[PDB]
């Protein structure tokens, strides 16, 4: 019976909508919306809501949904987002609906300038986009312009050529026909190689302050912690490489970092809500436990996926090359058609 909430969870390109009780708990939403959509790579994604303290966090699986602080209104708002980055994608991101997914989530966090990316970079990931999106470059059905109707570019990145948005449209073409003869999941698979090292990809940020007073910037990824200043978030002013720790925790507030090398000093930095402290070392927990589980052997599971990826791959190269043949020669039978009606036009 128990009252039922309305919830919606807007994954990268769908939007679903799902009903859920008191005792629910996060886990239960989440297989859920996993078992729809079907991924499998769970372990990289989650589900992220704003506080109403008005933060960006992730729901805890363990707790029940109702019980931590959501925004209290209705229906009930989830992004399915990827939580987690890999060190590799390009080793790391078994099956296509995952890649896809890392790629949109990414794209939109490379096009909204939430992730910095040099104007060069920038227009070499637009031209991948525009290879999976429109698939080789046909100078005939590609009528220049074919790219002026959608967001290929961060805004910092135009206005360089504001209000000739062509000469862009232009030189991302350039690149696009450079990539004849490359499928779909290559050019995303290549527009990932490039984002994966970009400086603060997949970079968590999270606002604090030095011990004086000083407003810092803390970031957690896959490796470790790192401490920017207030008026740069793309360079790190200390780096914290998991091996480099020995030993963090908190106090309501203050946070400790305690050196693994010869007796360094004892890092040490305050935020201003005492959640933001119990996040902090979650998303450490959790890059941590992922950072070691690549360096053990690869699981059951993962060796079942790896291997029916690319067994699934190569019936895909030949019903590539299957649906290629029967209209390779669909050519040369017209081409032919051709050939005689024309020789009899008199």
């Amino acid at each position: 019976m128990p009252k039922t909430i309305s919830v919606r969870v807007t994954t990268m390109d769908a939007e679903l909508e799902f009903a859920i009780q008191p005792n629910t708990t996060g886990k239960q939403l989440f297989d859920q919306v996993v078992k729809t959509i079907g991924l499998r790579e769970v372990w990289f994604f989650g589900l992220q809501y704003q506080d109403t303290k008005g933060f960006s966090t992730w729901l805890k699986l363990n707790k029940k949904v109702t019980a931590q602080d959501v925004r209290k209104e209705s229906p009930l708002l989830f992004k399915f987002r990827a939580k987690f980055y890999p060190e590799d994608v390009s080793e790391e991101l078994i099956q296509d609906i995952t890649q896809r997914l890392f790629f949109l989530q990414v794209k939109e966090g490379i096009l909204n300038d939430d992730i910095y990316c040099p104007p060069e970079t920038a227009v070499l990931l637009a031209s991948y986009a525009v290879q999976s999106k429109y698939g080789d470059f046909n100078k005939e059905v590609h009528k220049s312009g074919y790219l002026a109707g959608d967001k290929l570019l961060p805004q910092r990145v135009l206005e360089q050529h504001k209000l000739n948005k062509d000469q862009w449209e232009e030189r991302i073409q350039v690149w696009h026909e450079e990539h004849r003869g490359m499928l779909r999941e290559d050019a995303v698979l290549e527009y990932l190689k490039i984002a994966q090292d970009l400086e603060m990809y997949g970079v968590n940020y999270f606002s604090i302050k030095n011990k004086k007073g000083s407003e810092l910037w803390l970031g957690v990824d896959a490796l470790g912690l790192n401490i920017y200043e207030q008026n740069d978030r793309l360079t790190p002013k200390i780096g914290f490489p998991w091996s480099e720790i020995r030993n963090i925790s908190f106090n309501d507030k203050k946070f400790v970092i305690k050196p693994i090398d010869k007796k360094a000093p004892d890092f040490v930095f305050y935020a201003p809500r005492l959640r933001i402290n119990k996040r902090i070392l979650a998303l450490c927990m959790g890059n941590h436990e992922l950072y070691m589980r690549r360096r053990k052997p690869d699981t059951i599971e993962v060796q079942q996926m790896k291997a029916q990826a690319r067994e699934e791959k190569h019936q895909k190269q030949m019903e590539r090359a299957m649906l290629e043949n029967e209209k390779k020669k669909r050519e040369m039978a017209e081409k032919e058609k051709e050939k005689i009606e024309r020789e009899k036009e008199e």
